[PDB]
């Protein structure tokens, strides 16, 4: 029914990093993220896409919320497990694919990223743990969507 996926946002006390994709999602910043693979646990897969998106190597990684995604006339929802970090080596390397890009809280560009990131944005940016869901018509409307903070994600 739904499909595993990461998202890794690399928050720091006075920053975040965000990535903007060169051709799903593109033209828009977010977080690193993508597929879980075979065999692999929902956060080495984190691991993994973060590296291959970024460039960086998290150290330990924490979970902070569950998102489901739906597009409407698309089979596939989207079930994607969101984490945070502040502890990461490296640093983002800019590919073909990615073009990463640290931001000051205050200046989050809420216009030029998925628009269910300016419900939970919020949350994340409190320290807060969230359960959600998004209905999507398209990539830029949102029919309906809930969310919630939770203790355990």
């Amino acid at each position: 029914a739904s499909r595993l996926y990461t998202l890794v946002l690399v928050l720091q006390p006075q920053r975040v990093l965000l990535g903007m994709k060169k051709r799903a999602g593109a033209g828009r910043w977010n977080g690193f993220g993508g597929k879980v693979q075979e065999g692999e646990t929902i956060e080495d897969g984190a691991r993994r896409e973060l590296q291959e998106e970024s460039g960086l190597t998290v150290d330990a990684l924490h979970k902070v919320g569950q998102i489901v995604f739906e597009f409407v006339g698309e089979p596939e929802l989207m079930d994607v497990h969101v984490f945070c970090t502040d502890s990461i080596q490296g640093t983002p390397v800019e590919s073909d694919e990615m073009r990463p890009c640290w931001f000051q809280l205050d200046q989050i560009p809420f216009k030029d990223m998925w628009p269910d990131d300016s419900y939970w944005f919020p949350l994340l940016l409190q320290k807060k743990k969230f359960h959600g869901y998004f209905k999507f018509q398209g990539q830029d409307t949102i029919l309906d969507y809930t969310l919630r903070e939770v203790d355990t994600v």
